[PDB]
């Protein structure tokens, strides 16, 4: 008997800016969704000051975006009580939407937004400086010298990427010093100096090199070798039958498993996985309770559901990153190693009512070394479309019923991809849209359930386990006709690799 009650401030302007929820000093209704849309005017950003925020636990959130369109971004999830941060927008316009729960009905929050010219966003300094990520700048010197000067690493990071390259593991060598990009030759070029290339661009060693001729103008730097082992840019334009360096990169350590498994035919009625068979799946507790997994993409990055990080992301160091997780009821194994999230990045285009975008990156505390029973999944290549009826494995601990006992050991199973068109056809409750996948079987048995939120779509594809889908929802667990819905990672993969870097 309580309904979501319509009819609140919707437009504020510029005059009207200090709002709140319904009786601010008070017990706001439960089970209300409003929404204060913060209308400003064309060039001005939003910048929204809460004097006195104090809300329910992770239950009830407010959800700031900044859409201004039919698709909306999202800023920031803030819930709890305490202050928060001063959330600073782009547009003119800033959606506050107030999700609530139907029990616990805590104060509320008040705010009071300003409109300016790049609010937030601090001033940039003189032309003579290269900024950083942060706002700040550093001088033209200080850029792409061996030594870190942003807060971030901004001056020392993307100083080399290939060019004229037909694919995204090849290319030239076009090296970028002292705010100049410039090619390099041939003359002294031997294999001991490719793969540090190869690995200074983020990829494996090197395959070849095939040196032809030179064709820009561009003042090419001559590279030699070090004992040191520092990869020297002498800087001087001379040189005799000069050719650029068409250099051919490998793939970073992909999905490739070092266990020694065997063949074991099982399509329906999937069993345990054997320790270590799948170590690209990491398991997140948050206050010794699983709730979601994760998938090892880096060193010290995880991809998981963005809906089950919904609210529990203002205090990374509650949640705990199991990586070699075999077992749940026994961690004091050696393969085991536990870390601690220090950052938790939503996806900007995430919507829970549409359930689309449900992917987050997770910042590890400190690096994880790579072992017999932990390696970092593969991502998909740009451009790469997974054909429907392909059967793909996935991982994760899924339970019978909604309030029972879980697996102890790591369950996994393999499910055939459909289209989008007959999963909706199956599904028309839900909205897939084009950032989805389903996968499952029509029959039932081999579905999905509460457990496997973020469980990785494990598609192989030439001895390589890629990561196609993260689990995002899903109808009734252990009912037929019902596929598990995926975040198409295929979408999010330059978003993935603008974090990774
Ligand atoms: C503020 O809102 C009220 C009613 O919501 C409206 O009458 C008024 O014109 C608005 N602007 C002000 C007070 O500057
Ligand atoms: C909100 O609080 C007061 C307005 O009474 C003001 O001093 C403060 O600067 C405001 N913060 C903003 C507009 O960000
Ligand atoms: C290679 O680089 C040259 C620059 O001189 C450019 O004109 C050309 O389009 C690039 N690609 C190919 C395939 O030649
Ligand atoms: C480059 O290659 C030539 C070829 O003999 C060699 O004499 C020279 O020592 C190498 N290094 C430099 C810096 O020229
Ligand atoms: C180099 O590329 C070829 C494909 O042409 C591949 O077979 C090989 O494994 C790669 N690596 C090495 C070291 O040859
Ligand atoms: C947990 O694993 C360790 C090492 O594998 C083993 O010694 C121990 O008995 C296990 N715990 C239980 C309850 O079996
Ligand atoms: C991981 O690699 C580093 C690099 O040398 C090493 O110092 C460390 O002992 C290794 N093991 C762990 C658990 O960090
Ligand atoms: C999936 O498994 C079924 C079971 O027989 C098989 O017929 C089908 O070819 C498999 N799909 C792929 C892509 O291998
Ligand atoms: C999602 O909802 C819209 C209505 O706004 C509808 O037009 C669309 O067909 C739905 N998506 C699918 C896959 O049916």
């Amino acid at each position: 008997e309580l309904p979501t009650d319509c009819g609140g401030p919707f437009e504020l302007w510029e005059p009207n800016t200090t709002f709140s929820s319904t009786n601010f000093p008070n017990s706001y209704p439960n089970l209300a969704f409003c929404v204060w849309i913060l209308n400003a005017q064309k060039g001005k950003n939003i910048q929204l000051h809460f004097q006195e925020f104090d809300l329910e636990n992770i239950n009830d959130v407010v959800e700031i975006r900044d859409g201004e369109e039919a698709d909306s971004l999202l800023l920031a999830v803030y819930t709890g009580p305490g202050p928060v941060k001063d959330v600073f927008s782009t547009t003119n316009r800033m959606t506050v939407l107030l999700i609530t729960n139907d029990v616990l009905a805590r104060g509320g929050f008040k705010a009071n937004f300003t409109t300016g010219y790049h609010l937030g966003i601090p001033e940039p300094c003189k032309a003579d400086h290269f900024q950083c990520k942060n706002g700040e700048c550093v001088p033209l010197v200080n850029l792409c010298d061996g030594h870190l000067h942003c807060e971030d690493g901004s001056d020392e990071a993307d100083c080399v990427r290939f060019f004229n390259g037909t694919t995204n593991n090849n290319g030239l060598v076009r090296f970028r010093i002292q705010s100049i990009w410039h090619t390099a030759c041939a003359e002294n070029w031997t294999t001991q100096i490719s793969n540090d290339v190869c690995q200074l661009l983020g990829l494996g060693s090197g395959n070849s090199s095939k040196p032809i001729f030179p064709t820009d103008g561009g003042p090419f730097v001559k590279l030699n070798t070090a004992p040191d082992g520092h990869l020297i840019l002498t800087p001087s334009q001379q040189c005799l039958q000069d050719s650029l360096i068409r250099l051919q990169c490998n793939h970073k350590s992909c999905g490739k498993k070092l266990a020694a498994q065997d063949i074991t035919p099982k399509i329906v009625g999937g069993s345990n996985a054997k320790e270590g068979a799948w170590p690209w799946v990491v398991g997140l507790y948050y206050g010794g309770r699983l709730l979601c997994g994760a998938s090892l993409v880096s060193s010290d990055w995880l991809v998981s559901a963005a809906h089950c990080v919904y609210g529990r992301n203002l205090e990374p160091s509650k949640w705990t990153a199991i990586l070699g997780l075999h077992m749940k009821s026994n961690l004091t194994s050696p393969q085991t190693v536990p870390r601690l999230i220090d950052e938790i990045v939503i996806n900007p285009h995430y919507n829970r009512r549409r359930k689309d975008n449900d992917i987050a990156m997770m910042h590890l505390e400190f690096k994880v070394n790579y072992t017999d029973y932990i390696q970092p999944i593969c991502l998909p290549e740009e451009n790469q479309v997974f054909p429907p009826g392909r059967n793909c494995s996935i991982a994760g601990w899924g339970t019978v019923v909604y309030q029972g006992t879980t697996a102890n050991i790591l369950q996994e199973a393999d499910v055939p991809l459909l289209s989008n068109e007959r999963c909706q056809q199956q599904m028309p409750e839900y909205n897939i849209t084009e950032n989805m996948i389903c996968a499952g079987y029509e029959e039932g048995g081999i579905d999905s359930c509460q457990g496997d939120s973020g469980g990785p779509l494990m598609c192989q594809e030439n001895n390589r386990w890629f990561l196609a889908g993260v689990t995002s929802f899903g109808y009734k667990c252990a009912l037929p006709n019902r596929p598990g819905v995926y975040a198409r990672v295929s979408r999010f993969t330059e978003w993935i690799q603008s974090f990774l870097h």
